[PDB]
Parts: C-alpha cells; structure tokens; sequence
C-alpha cells in the first residue's frame, strides 16, 4: 500500500514510518508513506501557509497556492487511481466499518490541515472524501492521518462481538490479588465465556 | 500541566512534544511530557516484555514485571495527585465532554499497551480509569495516547495563544463548522458566496448558522438529537430543510 501525506509538520510521520507495526511494515516494504509540506511550496521570505477568511471572524484557513500545489504534487506521485481524503471535524467518523472501506484502496493521499481549515472550493476541486476520527477537539489532522494509517496498515498482507473476559498472567499473586482457580487447573470456555457475558451486563448495553 | 507516558515506543511521542501546538506549549514550559519504556525495566538478554496467559489461547499480555516498574518511575517522577490512565480497546469513547473531563487533571499518567494488554490486577491496584479514541482497530495505545494529550493541552492556559480559551472556544461545539473562503476570488472558475464579500455581519452570521445547520443535519443528524436550539437556530434548520 502506497499513503502520500499532505502535512505541515511531517517529521511528525515518523512516529509512524520508524516505529512498531507500521514501523516493521515501512522496513519490508510493505507499506510506503511519503510526505509533502505546504512550506515548501511558498515564495515569500516569511513562507506564509495561512491566509485570512473572507467574512471575517477569528481564525485563519490554510493558504491555497501553497496547500493546492503540494496535493499535486502527491497525485503525480500517486498516479491513477489514488482517492484523495480530507482529514476533517466535519468528516465521516472513523469507524471499523470505515477502516475495512478505506482498506480496499491501494494508493491514498491524506491532506492535514491546521489552523479553522481549508477553503471550501479545495474540497470540490480536490477531496475524495472526509474524513473524522471523533467527536472531540484537536489541533491539527496530522494525529487523525497516523491513526487512519495504522488501522488501515492491519489490512495489508503480511503486516500482521463481547467485552473481553479478564485476562491473566505470571505472578500467582500480584498485591496479594490471586488468579481464579479455574485458570491453571481444562476449558471450560466458560467462566471465560460467562465472565465476557457478566462484565457485558454489569457495565455495557 | 504534567503527562507522564507507559510505552514501549517512546519515540513516537516527538510527533507531540517538538511540533506545532503541543510542541510550542512544551518550549513554553506550559507542558510537560515525560516518556518510560517498559523495555529498560527488563532483567534478561531479550528484553522480554510479554508473557503467557494462564488458562492458555491465543495471544500474549504484557508481562508484569516490566511494566508495573515503569508505571512506579512515573508516580514517583509525578509526586501527589496524578490519574493514571490505561488507553484501551474497551475503555469509554473519548468524546469533547470527557476532553473537558480529563483537562482539569493537572497531573495524568498515560499507560500504552501492546499485544492483548495487561494482568487484571493490574487494571484494579495500579489504573484509575480505561479510555479508547473510537470504534476502530489500532496496533497499540500510543496514537490513542497522543490524540488525547493533544485535545487536552488545549485547555491548559497560554497554549492557544491571545485568541479564544478552550472554553470560550466551546460555547459554539454543538454543530458541524460551516464552510469557510479565503483567497483567490475565484479558484478554477468557482467564486465565493456574495455574502461574505458584503460586510454586513448579521447577514454573515446568519449565512454560516444556517451552512452549520444544514451540515449538521445532512451529515450527522445524531448531533440534533441531544440539542436544544435557540428560536433563530429552529427558524434557520426548517429553511435550510425547505431549500
Ligand atoms: O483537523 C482537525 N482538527 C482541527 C480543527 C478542529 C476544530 C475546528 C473547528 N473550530 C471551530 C469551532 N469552535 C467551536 C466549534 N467549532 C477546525 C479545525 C481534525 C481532522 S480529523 C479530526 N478528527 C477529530 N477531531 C479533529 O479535531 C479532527
Ligand atoms: O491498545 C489499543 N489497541 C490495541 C488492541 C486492539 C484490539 C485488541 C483486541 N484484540 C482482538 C484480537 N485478538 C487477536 C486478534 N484480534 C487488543 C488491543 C487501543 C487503545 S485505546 C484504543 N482506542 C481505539 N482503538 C484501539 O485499538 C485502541
């Protein structure tokens, strides 16, 4: 799977690229992440990324030229085919069923951005889909583009309904807390089974 | 604020302490992210950090040993008061009430697991509360982690500069944000509503909470359910639904 990355910060990638899972995948090529700054496509001295909106009020969006320019250059990196996601608050909210979809796609390009925005012509001229990973408040959609990476990522070959019953191991005694009997004795699916059911009851519905 | 962190990846947690809003609230001693990693409270040659379930099946858990040492470094590195809270699959969904929730701790212990995750015991002697950032499959806690630390650091004071707090921020969380224009005037043809060229403000306001409202409505309608509107907002929704 090839995952081109529209970012202002993407050293930030590297948490995934260098590391675990993701990490391993990245060093069998089987994952490939390449990354873009909108900084880089500016050309002013100060290497301005935000822009004022019009209507006014608090905030700033992401400065198109620059923003615009680096998504194309990730879509002739991608070639055809590749589905272009906006990270967004407002996006679709990430979900397994939604991970499976994005899954059957070979080639992605995911744009981050920061500050209240992007215009919103960008997303009719150049966004597939969008994009959330919940209802709660971030700084940017660099964490929401590494989190869909790596539940993507599990789908990828060679990479790799109840609340769970308890789980155990080494020592017998930990804080003068022991481990149930019927473990270390048989199966028995149950307690096991009748302990995923219990905590399922007691706690979720 | 203070975050200590239980990974077996530390490294990751650069993303969050060198870059942008977390990054400059780390510079400005507004923040404070100490990382340990289970791996260095290890005794033997391979570094061994999983153990066997008793009772057999598949999977591994973290080994006791290891980890609970690491979880002790960072209580006693975090002093008196400190909340220690273990990301996991099944802990409570993370949503903007509970971000508020967490961001009055001044002093949280983050836990990161791998593998199927820890001991029981562990979970009643050394965690005080279990949290998950969404129904979906992740390889391991730290991106959970992360995400937290960054919808938190929000909240703490000086870390969104001289523009609006957190909470003052919140007083419009409700609804879905509406669409927002910057240069150029026209981009591959397309033009910006009239009415954000005019410099008439109610008519703006007015423009954007009806564009929320539809938004809302279209995309997440489950938003409007546990919401009470003003009479404007009820007034703009039926308009928007009539259009
Ligand atoms: O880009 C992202 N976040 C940056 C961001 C956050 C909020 C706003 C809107 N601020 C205006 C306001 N004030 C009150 C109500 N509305 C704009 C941009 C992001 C991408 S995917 C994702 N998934 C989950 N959460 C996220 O934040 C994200
Ligand atoms: O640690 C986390 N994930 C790792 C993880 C995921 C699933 C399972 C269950 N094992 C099933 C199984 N066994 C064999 C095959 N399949 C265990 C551990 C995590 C922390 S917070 C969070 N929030 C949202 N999503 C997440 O994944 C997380």
């Amino acid at each position: 799977m090839w995952i081109g990355v529209i970012s202002l910060f993407p050293e930030m990638f590297k948490a995934i690229t260098e590391f675990g899972v993701t990490g391993r995948a990245v060093k069998h090529n089987l994952l490939k992440v390449e990354c873009w700054n909108p900084r880089d496509f500016t050309f002013d001295k100060h290497k301005t990324v935000d822009d004022r909106p019009y209507g006014g009020g608090p905030g700033m969006l992401m400065m198109v030229q620059p923003l615009r320019d680096a998504i194309h250059t990730a879509k002739a990196a991608a070639g055809e085919g590749a589905k272009v996601i906006y990270l967004s608050p407002q996006g679709r909210k990430l979900d397994q069923g939604g991970v499976t979809e994005l899954a059957q796609n070979q080639k992605l390009i995911l744009v981050c951005g920061r500050y209240e925005g992007i215009d919103e012509r960008l997303i009719q001229t150049e966004i597939d889909e969008e994009w959330s990973i919940g209802d709660y408040v971030l700084t940017g959609g660099e964490l929401p583009a590494m989190t869909l990476i790596d539940a993507v990522a599990r789908f990828i070959p060679g990479v790799l309904g109840l609340l769970d019953c308890p789980h155990y191991t080494r020592p017998e005694v930990l804080e003068g807390l022991t481990v149930p009997p019927v473990l270390m004795s048989h199966h028995e699916e149950i307690r096991k089974w009748r302990l995923k059911q219990s905590l399922q009851r007691t706690w979720l519905r």
